[PDB]
Order: structure tokens, then C-alpha cells, then sequence
């Protein structure tokens, strides 16, 4: 409370306040933990000359380091008062102390434009044709390096560059770590005129011209980009001056300054040797409407250059307009190339559609939104939670052009829907359908971590859901999606929408998700093919927030193997073999309940089945497992060959003439130690 | 050669044109990409003779390209008052629209044709004419911008007042986003311009409390600008709202603070703004503005900070919430604080450094904007999004100097997590861990491979692990194109190799040491027969190599041990086994001809109590065919009650068989390979 009235009392500069607590015995040389900031640093800043000189009297170090290793020295550079470096000088120990991204008081000094404060700093030792040295992480990547001229370049302070070339003997052509050079910085500044003057004075010195900047930019394609003029021809007086160098691209000055619609400048440039033929500059004016630069252009024709198309797509289904796609010219919305064209379209949607595009040159799905919508926000918000999701559409990033939220996301080749149609004549019509688990199984894990992400779909239905080249399913459309600790209990419409999409995958399609969305709950049940459906369903309709992930538990994802498996296992515990009433499995697997249809199972089986194995069954449960234990277990052997071919594939035999079989065991031991007989889920 | 040889109208020389348009070709021929006709062409290259030339020639002034548009709405690009003179008396109407909108009078508005735009006004043109889109662009409200926005966008000083005065302009007009010519006024290039046409807006009576991009308004437009004179311009209105707030909450007055704007700062103050809208003082402060802090002060921020945000992550929790309090300035979407505290770990370039990406926490990898290892980092990444055991990318920012590249933030190396994890088994019993992190590499590599790249320096310092436990692939700065260089795929394959031993000695034995040994030291390394067999896969995978990766997922090392020992059980389930049936297929698969192998006379390797209990009547023989009937057997009994002591000796029967004859799952899968009896195997 003591020194944090002391910084409170400099905060407001009530010079007494201060007084007192100095001889009340409040240390000056304190640092608040967070930014190291001490009471010298803040007083220095503020610039309040009293407030510096009276704590000085009592002993505040004048080198003492902040965070970023910085001394109140330092900091009067960026203040910019002359009486206050003098109060501090004859305490310092080198005048070129630095900062730790190696920062001085004449750099702060060159960086605030403070002419006066470079002047006494000057006379002093400062060192002109320092270059900041930094930390080992900061080097490694070549950042670093710059010097006061380069800094009072790029924040356009004419009268500091001035005074630096002129008085004070700065090097005009000295390099940072990057390779570049105080002409590159200048080029950067926002204003014409500062930006003029500085490249006049850095030229006339002997700055080199021909220096990589930003993107492995020259000082000319600065000059053009800026669509200055004036930039222009002085960089051009010169005539060592490579006027045909490319930036990072292969993009050319004069190229440059076609697609920006420049008459003068591009003219100009003819003029001084840039070169024809590095793109169809011819064509570029054409699509610009520039009728005058046309003309000029076919006046220097040598010949009529050519253009090689390498890119290949990823989709089969949308390859063909992707390779147009990235055939023509279009121009660029931060990352995006896109079309707003009928062949480009992918689907029609709530606002604004849904087209292919290009995203850093890799193809994507792009739904727009107007920037202001709440639906597009939603999405953004939701899809950028979403990114570990695996079993959400990719997201690669959104982009504004001012009117317009474009999203953009992996590009699939199906929707669910379509997907289904393709694939409805594959299967011979009682085949065990792996597709439906795989699928489903899919949605689940992808609703099941929406939720663990705080979020809710609202729209679960086919269109939504796309399929990839490699038969992967993912959700999508995103708009109606909520935060749902907003409203906890509007899960339960996901988990419904889940419910009629098993229903509407189960039957491969064949029903319209419009017909099931119009039956109620128990029209729904009864739509059901078989018992683990319906069991399945009724779970999703009746939940218990993580119960997603536990139904992938449920019998309904057992393969017919596995279930069979799972009978043939519980079959043969010691227990129902000797038919131990005691016994805790036989107690589980006794109840009540309405009628099964396994009661009296010994008069629905094959009456020569029934003898061969006879060879004292009883209407059991239990007797029932033990019977498929058994024939699981010799139904491959000689002696068995005509009760084989009675029997068939024995888990469809088992399944079909009791449905509710698997259901009943799975219901009865789920919660129990024999629960170890279902198979690794 | 016929509908082709239309370029004489781009070489816009007469003479071949007229000679060839009696020697056959249709003046109308619309080029198919998009919709180009000579007469199209000839407009907006403004030649007068080649129009006159094609009209005489029949060609229709009425005829839409691509886009929706006649030579016509191209005169009014153009700008040629006698091009609109040859045409106008072949059109129905004077403001036919391109499907974007356009009539041939806002082309003379967006381009400042200004005697064009004069003889299109007493010809009947409409100056309020909203465009009309089609219904895509009208469902996320673009289009209904007026003549008047095209003009002050474009800045034409001319075009504005000609239309203001001359032409009845509404000034007040909204495109179907909102916004007046007064919000497209603020957003051109040119102050000067600009000012010009704030003025003539302004006094005709524009809103100036409208919204644009960013629910910004005039006043925020101006300030963004960093103009004083437009906002003292603006500041003349008396009706004006100071205390107008865009999307992200931000006052006028805060953004002139945040961006070191005394005297627009100071103004906006004088003219009412309220100082209670940040923590003004503190803005000022930190972007050293000595002089504006002692304004606000004079007058401050006392009536006013905000609090919720909680990371995912353990691990970097702490640091991650120090990094979202402290204030920095974006680089893009990416906050970053270069400093030890948020500091993941030393690289060859820059470190990797905690960071907040559109507020999700990231990795951040540093590179010189220069650099080809970025560039090769970026390239594949951006190739990679599918590949779900490939770190996820956020995005790449650039500072100007340094090439950001972000990550998904994991827990640990898998290194560390090894470490971490050493006292989790009881050294007696099945690693699970192993197979699943070893099961995703190989899925990660081979979807790699898929997308045509290759690693080339696998190791477990590239290998992260996340909060569920998940393995991601990381570290893409050495990787290369693999179509180049095929077999270099090879190295990527060995490290895997190394990579497995690696894994099942349970990070005991380091990496660098495995990368000295040889192959045959390493093989010899490995604590069993699976791994044995295994490894040696990947040291040696084949020219024909394609997905080695995938079929070797199918491998009994992949396999539980419940699994294994189901399929012993299985294959000893064969009738032919149970019959001893020496002709039979699966025996001869087995068991052909006349023995080495640890199951060789494994009569005499069990325990005697549990070999004669067993022989529960040919007493069993040293036959493979015997042994797997003996563990079928045994499978099926070994619970029931009287077998209770037998149970006991044996323990879990999957670790006893396996312990007792090391080779005995890979000899099976071995000879049933590609066989029928495959079938035996477990599902993958
Ligand atoms: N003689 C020839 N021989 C062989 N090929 C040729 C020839 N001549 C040209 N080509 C090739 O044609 C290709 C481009 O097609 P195009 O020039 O025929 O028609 C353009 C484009 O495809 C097509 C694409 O539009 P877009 O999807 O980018 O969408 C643009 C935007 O989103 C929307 C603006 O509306 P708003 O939101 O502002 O209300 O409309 C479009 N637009 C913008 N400014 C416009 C304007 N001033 N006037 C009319 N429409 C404008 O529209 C034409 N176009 C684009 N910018 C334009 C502009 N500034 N002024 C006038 N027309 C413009 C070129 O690429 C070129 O290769
Ligand atoms: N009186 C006070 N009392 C108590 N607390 C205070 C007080 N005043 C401010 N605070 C609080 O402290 C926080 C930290 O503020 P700080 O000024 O100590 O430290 C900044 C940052 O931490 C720290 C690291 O910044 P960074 O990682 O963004 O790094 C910036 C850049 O990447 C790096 C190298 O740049 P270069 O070599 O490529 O050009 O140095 C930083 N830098 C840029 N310009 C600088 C300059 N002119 N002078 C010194 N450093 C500069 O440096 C301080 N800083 C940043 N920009 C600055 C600039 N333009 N001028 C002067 N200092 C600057 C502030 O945010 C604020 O909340
Ligand atoms: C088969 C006939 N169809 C009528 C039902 C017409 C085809 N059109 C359709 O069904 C259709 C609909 C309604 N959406 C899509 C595609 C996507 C979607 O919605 N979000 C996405 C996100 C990413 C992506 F990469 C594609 C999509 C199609 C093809
Ligand atoms: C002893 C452990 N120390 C703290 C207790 C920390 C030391 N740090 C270390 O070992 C270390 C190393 C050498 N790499 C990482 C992490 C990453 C890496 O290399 N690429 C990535 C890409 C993405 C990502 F999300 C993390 C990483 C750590 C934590």
C-alpha cells in the first residue's frame, strides 16, 4: 500500500503526496511484477521534470530495467525532453545502453520524431549507425538489424532524416538482418508528400535501388503497388535500376501496373526497358476498359507471348469447373478466388448459396452470408470451435469483402442424400448393412463433440450431412446452430433429428426425412425395421449431456458376428450349462415383463434340429443360450452336415426367428459384471 | 477460321474486316467463354469506323454477352457521345440492365463519362435507380446502389455535383445493405476527393448517422482515416451521435485514443463524447501520448473493464489466460506475445510460442518470411487438413518480417508423455497405449504419402499428444514432394521402424541411440515376435512399396490379446483339427511334411496337472493341430467348476500361451495369411 500509493501518487502528479512518502522511507527503485515499471520510468513518460529531479534525489536508479529491459533513460528518447536526459546522464553508464529487442535513447529518439533530444544525444556518444542487436529466437529469424535511419524512414519524419544523413554522418545503404535498407522503409509510409521527400534525400546519398523488401518486393513494385507517380520517376532517374525483377510471385512492375489500370506509370515504364512479354499485358488492359493503354500496348508488339496449366483437382465430381475455375482471371477477396456463377454453384440455400472456390489454391465450398447477418456469425462461431472435430466439415477460414461473409470449408463430393441414391443398388436386398453403422456411428461422435463444445446443430437432416471422396461422413450448415447453455433442453431437437436420420439411414434413403419429420414418435417405432432400431431410437427420443458417446455401446453398432459372438459367449458360463438356478446370471436373466418371443423357442425351431441336439432343452432363457453355445460350437463338424443346411448362416437364423433376442441379453446385463461378453465397443 | 478470325477487329484494322464480312462469318458469333461479339469488341475498344462498318452489317445493339450486356451499356464506359448516337435509335429502353444491375448511365457514373452522362439525362435515363441483382446476390442484401454511390466511390468531383443539381439525385438514397453515397464518399483512396464530396452530400442533407461495413458509421470511417478535417466536417452537423458504436463495441473517441490521435481525440471530447467508453487514460499512456493523458486526466476514465474466457488446455491454462488479460496488437487474426513466459519450445527458427487465433489458443511456429522451410511448412499443412492425425492448421499471418504459422495447442510431446505415463502398466501386462499411438502414425504417415509428401525426419520430438490422448503428427519444415524423389518414402518408413521399438520400450531406450544401431541391432532389440516381424516390414518394405502402411495395420501386432487368443481358439475349432484329419487343407497349411520352433513337443512345456486333467478322452500329440485344439479346448472349459485348480495354474489363458510359445501367434498368421482360413483373423 505504501509504494502503491507512491505509483498512485506519480499517476496523478501531486508533487507533495510524493514528498512524504519519499521520506516516509517508499522505495523509488520499486517495480510493479507485471510490466516492471517503476515510479522513475512512469515520471519520465508522463513528463513532469519535478517529479524526476525529486526522485532522483532519493536514490532511483536511472538504469534500472523494465520487462522489455528498458531504463528511463531510454524511455526520455521517446519523451522527447532535452532537460530531463541531462538530469539522467551523469548516472548512466553507457549512453547506448539497450532495450532488449536492442532498442537505444537515439533510436527512441529517430522512432518519435523528437529533433531536439537527437541533437543532445548527438553530442553525447550516441551512435548513429547502430543497428539493433536482439534476442537469440528474434535473430534466428533474421528480425533485427534496423537503425534510427531506417526507423525515421518508416514513420515518414522528414525533418529527422534530414538532420541524420547531413549532421550526423548516418550510412544510407546499411542493411538489417532482412537485407533491407531505409529506401524499403521509406516506400511503406502512409503520406505522398513525407514519402516523397525522404526517397529524394535517401536516393541523392547513394541508397541501393535494388533491394528485396517485404514478399520479395523492389522499391519500384512498392512504388507501383502505391500507384504513385511521382515515386516512380525518381526511382526510374536512375539507371542501374533492374526494371525487370519479380517479386515473389513472378508478378513484374509493369505487369503490375497494367492490372492496377495506371496509364501513365505503365507507359512510363515502357519507356525505360520493361519488357513485353511477362504476361498478357495486351488482354489485362482489355478487361480493365483502358481503350488508350490498348492501343499503345499493340505499338510495340514483338511478334504476341504465350503462356503451361499444371494444376490438377482433388474432386471427381467437381474437377472440371475447378480446372475453369482456376483457368480465368478473377480477382482476389483477401485468400478467395471466386465466381458468382450458375457453374460454379454447388446449391442454393436460406441466403446467398453456396459456389466453389479457391482458398490459398486449394478447392473449397464457399456459403456466403451478408456481413451483418447473426446466421453467418452463428456459423463462423461455431465452425471455429469445431476444428478438432473430426467428423466436421473442415474449416479453412472466412473472408470480407465488405458486403459479404464468405466461409469457406473442405469441399465434399455428397451430400447424405445423394450419397445413398448412388450407392441403393450395391446391396442385395437382406444383406447386414456395415454402411448404416459406419455412417451413423460417424454422426454420433460428430454431435456427441459438438456438445462437449458447447454447441447445438438445430438442423440435423440429410442435406447437411456430406460425404467425402473416401466414403467419410461429416455434418455441416451451421446457421441455426446455438451455444447451449443459452437453453440446456434444446439439445433434445438434435437428439431427435438423430432419431429420424437412423430411421432414414436404415432404410437407405427410401423414405423421405420431409414424410419422417411428419410421423409422430410412435409411427416412427413402428417404421422400424428391426428391435435394436427401435430400442436405438426410443434412447435418442428419451435421453438421460454425454449419453451420445455411451450409444455407440448399443447393439444396434454390433456387427451380426459380434451379436452372435455375444450369444454363443454368454451360452457358455458355467451357470446356464449346469443349469444352476442360484446363480447370479440366471437371476439377471429372470423376470413383469410383457411376452418374448424365445417363450417356448423349442416349438419354433426345426423339430430335426431339436432331436439331433436333444442328443432335456427346456423354454428357458438360459437354455436357449446354451442351445446357441452348442451349435455355434459343432455346427461345422461331419456329423452335423444337414442340420447345418437347415440352419443357414446361424447368427441371421438366431436374429430373424427371435428379433428381440440380442435386445433382451444386452438389456439384462448391461449394467453387470457379464456386460464382459459384448464386444470391445 | 470462320468465327475465329475475328481478330482483325482486335489487329482494328478496316480492310480485312469489311472483305471478310462478305466472305462468310456471322457478325453476331458470340465467342463462347464469354459471350464477346465483334460489335461487343469493337465499343470498348472505341473505334468509330468499326461500329459503323458492323451496323451497316445488321448486328444487334441489343445482344448480351456473358454478363447481360449490349454494346450499348459498354458506350456508356466508353464515354463516346457518338457511339450512344449510332445506337440509341435501336434499343427499346435507355436503362437496360446487366444482370448485375448496370444501365448504360451509372457505367457513365462509375467511369466519369461526364458529356455521356449528360446526353443519357435528357434521353430519358433514370438517376434513382436502384440496381437490381439477381435473387442469390439479393438474399445477402448486396446491389441497390444508386449513381450517386458509384460516383462517390470513385471520387468524380464532377459526376456528383452535375447529378446533386443538374440531375435531382436523392442524396439520401440506401443501397439494400443500408448505406448512402455518404458511407461510399468515406471509404475512397483520395482525402481531397473525399472531402469534396462529403461536402456537396452533406449539405443536400445526407444522414450521417448511417452504418456500413462493421455497423461503422461516418464518423468511425473518418477517425479510422486518421482524418481531422472529415471529422470536423462531420462534427458540423448538430443532429451527428459521437457516442456511435460499431460490431466490436468501440467508441469514435476510443479508436482516436487507441490510434495516438490527439488532436481528433481531443476534439471529439470538446464536442460531447463521452470518456467513459475504455480506459482512456491508460490507452493513451501505453502509446506514449504524454500529452493527451494529461487532457483526459484534466477532464477521465473513473466511471469505468471487462471480465469469462477459460483455455481447454492443463498445461499452458495459466499462461494462456495471462496472454488473453494483457493487451496486444493483432498480427491479423493472431495474438502473440514473444516472451519466456509463453513459450512452448525452442526451434532452428523462431520458437513456437502460445498464441490466440480468432480467441481459439494456438501453437505458433516462427519463420523468416523468407524462408523455404516456412514455405515447405505451409505448403504441406495447407495439403494435410483432411489428414486427422496431422496437427490441425488454423492459418498462417505474416508481420512483415516473420511468417507466423498456427497450430492446434497440444499437452505434450510424445517424448514426455512416455515419461509421464513409464509407471502406468504393471510391468506384466498388455500395452494398449502402444498400438493406438503406433496405429495412428501409420494412418497419419499414409495419408501423408496419399496427398504426395513425405516427413523426412520422423521422430518423437515431432509427435504430439493431445488432452484425449490423441497422437498428432507435427513438423513439416523438412518435408518434400515425394513424385520427385520416390524412394525417399523409404526413410520416412524406417523411422516409423524406429519409431515402433521406440514405442514398445516405452521411451527407455532414446531415439538417437536407435538411429546409430543397424537394422539387424534394432530387430534384435525388439521384446517379442510381433514387433520382430513388424519392424522388419518397414525396414525393408519394397520397391512396390504403394500402401505397405495400410495392409501392415492388419498385422498381429495390432491385434488384443483377446483377439489373438480368439483366433487360436477359432482356427482349433476346425473340424479337421478336432478329427486330426492329416489330408485335410488346414493341416497341410500347418503342419506339411518331416520341426525349431518353441511349440515343438509343448506337450512337455505345460504344467503335468493341467496335460493330464486335459486328457479327458489319442492322448494329445506334438502336433501345431493338437496345440490349437488344446487351446480351443481348454477356451471353452477352463471356467466351468470342476476346472477350477487348472484355472489358477494357468492364470488368463491368452498371456499363458503366448508366454510359453512366443512364436506360436505369428507361425498361424503366417501360414493362414492368404488363405481361406483368414476369415479366423479379428476385424480391423
Ligand atoms: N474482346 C475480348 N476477346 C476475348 N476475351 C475478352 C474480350 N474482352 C473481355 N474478355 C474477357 O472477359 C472477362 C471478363 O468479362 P467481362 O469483361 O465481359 O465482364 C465482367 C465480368 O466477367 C463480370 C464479373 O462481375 P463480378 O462477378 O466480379 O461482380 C461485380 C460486383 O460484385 C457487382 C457490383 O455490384 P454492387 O454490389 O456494387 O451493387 O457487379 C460486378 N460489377 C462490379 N463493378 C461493376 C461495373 N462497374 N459494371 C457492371 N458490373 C460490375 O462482370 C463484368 N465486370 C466486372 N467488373 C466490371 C467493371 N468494373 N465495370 C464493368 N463490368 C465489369 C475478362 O477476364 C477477359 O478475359
Ligand atoms: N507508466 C506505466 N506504468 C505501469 N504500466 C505501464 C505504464 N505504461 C505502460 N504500461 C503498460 O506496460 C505494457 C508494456 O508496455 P511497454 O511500453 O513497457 O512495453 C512494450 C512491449 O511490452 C514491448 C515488446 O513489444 P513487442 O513485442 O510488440 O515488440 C515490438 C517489436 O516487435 C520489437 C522489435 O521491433 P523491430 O526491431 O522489428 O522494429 O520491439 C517492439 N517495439 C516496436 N517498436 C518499438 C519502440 N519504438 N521502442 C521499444 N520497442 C519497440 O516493448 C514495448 N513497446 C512496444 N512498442 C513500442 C513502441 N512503439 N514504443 C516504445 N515501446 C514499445 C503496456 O502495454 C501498458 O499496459
Ligand atoms: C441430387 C439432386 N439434388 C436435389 C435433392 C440437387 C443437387 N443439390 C443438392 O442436393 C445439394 C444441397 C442441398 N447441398 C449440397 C452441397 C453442400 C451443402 O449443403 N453444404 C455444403 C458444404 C460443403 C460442401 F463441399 C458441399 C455442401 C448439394 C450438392
Ligand atoms: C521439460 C518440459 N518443459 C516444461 C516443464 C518444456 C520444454 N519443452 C519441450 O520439451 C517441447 C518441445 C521440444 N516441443 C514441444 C511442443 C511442440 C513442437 O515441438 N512442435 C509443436 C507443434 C504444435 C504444438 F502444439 C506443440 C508443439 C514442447 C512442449
Amino acid at each position: 500500500s505504501l509504494e502503491e500509493m507512491l505509483t498512485q501518487a506519480v499517476q496523478e502528479a501531486d508533487i507533495e503526496q510524493v514528498r512524504q512518502l519519499l521520506e516516509r522511507g517508499a522505495d523509488a527503485n520499486f517495480q510493479e511484477e507485471e510490466w516492471g515499471w517503476s515510479p522513475l520510468h512512469s515520471a519520465v513518460q508522463m513528463d513532469s521534470e519535478d517529479l524526476v529531479a525529486l526522485l532522483l534525489k532519493h536514490g532511483a536508479d536511472p538504469c534500472l530495467r523494465k520487462r522489455n529491459g528498458a531504463t528511463p533513460f531510454i524511455i526520455a528518447g521517446i519523451t522527447g525532453n532535452v532537460r530531463l536526459l541531462q538530469l539522467l546522464l551523469p548516472n548512466v553508464e553507457d549512453v547506448n545502453e539497450c532495450d532488449v529487442n536492442g532498442f537505444t535513447a537515439f533510436m527512441e529518439a529517430a522512432v518519435y520524431g523528437r529533433v531536439e533530444a537527437l541533437r543532445f544525444l548527438y553530442e553525447n556518444g550516441a551512435d548513429v549507425n547502430m543497428h539493433r542487436k536482439t534476442k537469440q529466437d528474434q535473430e534466428r529469424i533474421r528480425k533485427g538489424g534496423a537503425t534510427a535511419l531506417m526507423d525515421a524512414a518508416e514513420k515518414g519524419h522528414v525533418g529527422v532524416v534530414t538532420i541524420l544523413l547531413h549532421a550526423m554522418k548516418a550510412e544510407v545503404d546499411a542493411r538489417d538482418n532482412m537485407g533491407r535498407n531505409a529506401l524499403v522503409y521509406a516506400l511503406l509510409n502512409p503520406d505522398d508528400g513525407k514519402a516523397k521527400a525522404i526517397t529524394r534525400l535517401l536516393l541523392d546519398h547513394g541508397a541501393d535501388v535494388n533491394v528485396r523488401g517485404e514478399g520479395s518486393k523492389t522499391p519500384l513494385i512498392l512504388a507501383v503497388e502505391r500507384k504513385n507517380l511521382d515515386l516512380v520517376q525518381m526511382l526510374l532517374e536512375q539507371e542501374q535500376i533492374e526494371v525487370n525483377d519479380t517479386d515473389r510471385e513472378g508478378k513484374t512492375a509493369l505487369l503490375l501496373a497494367v492490372e492496377l489500370r495506371l496509364e501513365e506509370i505503365a507507359k512510363l515504364l515502357c519507356h525505360r526497358g520493361a519488357s513485353t512479354n511477362c504476361g498478357d499485358l495486351v488482354a489485362i488492359a482489355r478487361r480493365n476498359y483502358d481503350s488508350d493503354l490498348v492501343k499503345f500496348l499493340r505499338l510495340h508488339k514483338a511478334g504476341d507471348f504465350r503462356p503451361a496449366e499444371n494444376w490438377k483437382p482433388q474432386s471427381s465430381r467437381w474437377g472440371e469447373a475447378l480446372k475453369h475455375l482456376h483457368r480465368i482471371w478473377r480477382p482476389m477477396i483477401g485468400k478467395l478466388k471466386i465466381f458468382i456463377d450458375e457453374e460454379y454453384k454447388i446449391a442454393d440455400t436460406a441466403e446467398g448459396g453456396i459456389y466453389l472456390g479457391l482458398y490459398e489454391d486449394q478447392e473449397v465450398a464457399v456459403k456466403r452470408f451478408s456481413e451483418g447477418s447473426t446466421r453467418g456469425q452463428q456459423e463462423v462461431s461455431c465452425l471455429q470451435s469445431s476444428r478438432a472435430n473430426d467428423n466436421v466439415v473442415t474449416f479453412y477460414g472466412s473472408e470480407s469483402d465488405g458486403s459479404c461473409l464468405h466461409v469457406c470449408l473442405a469441399l465434399c463430393e455428397y451430400t447424405l442424400q445423394e450419397h445413398l441414391a448412388n450407392h441403393r443398388g450395391d446391396a442385395v436386398p437382406n444383406e447386414e448393412d456395415e454402411s448404416a453403422r459406419n455412417i451413423l456411428s460417424s454422426l454420433f461422435k460428430a454431435i456427441g463433440e459438438l456438445h462437449r463444445s458447447g454447441y447445438s446443430h438445430q438442423d440435423l437432416q440429410p442435406q447437411n450431412i456430406l460425404i467425402d471422396s473416401k466414403n467419410g461422413t461429416f455434418l455441416a450448415d451451421f446457421d441455426k446452430s446455438i451455444k447451449w447453455a443459452e437453453d440446456p433442453q434444446k439439445i433434445k431437437r438434435d437428439l431427435e433429428a438423430l432419431g429420424l436420420l437412423v430411421l432414414y439411414v436404415v432404410k437407405k434413403g427410401d423414405i423421405s426425412f420431409e414424410t419422417l419429420k411428419n410421423q409422430s414418435f410412435e409411427e416412427v417405432i413402428q417404421g422400424s425395421p428391426d428391435e435394436e432400431t427401435r430400442d436405438l431410437i426410443h434412447h435418442l427420443f428419451h435421453p438421460g449431456e454425454d449419453r451420445l458417446s455411451s450409444l455407440l455401446a448399443h447393439p444396434f453398432f454390433w456387427s451380426w458376428e459380434s451379436r452372435y459372438r455375444t450369444l454363443r459367449d454368454v451360452g457358455n458360463e458355467s451357470d446356464i450349462k449346469t443349469r444352476n438356478q442360484n446363480s447370479r446370471i440366471l437371476q439377471l436373466l429372470q423376470p413383469s415383463e410383457l411376452s418374448t418371443s424365445f417363450a417356448q423357442w423349442t416349438t419354433k425351431i426345426d423339430s430335426f434340429v431339436m432331436e439331433e441336439m436333444n442328443a432335456l432343452y427346456q423354454d428357458t432363457l438360459g437354455d436357449l443360450l446354451k442351445f446357441i453355445r452348442n451349435l455355434g460350437e459343432h455346427i461345422n463338424e461331419q456329423k452335423n452336415k444337414k442340420m447345418k443346411s437347415i440352419i443357414g448362416e446361424p447368427s441371421q437364423y438366431f436374429q430373424e426367428k427371435f428379433p428381440d433376442l440380442v435386445m433382451y441379453v444386452y438389456t439384462k446385463l448391461q449394467n453387470t459384471e457379464y456386460m464382459k461378453h459384448f464386444p470391445k465397443t
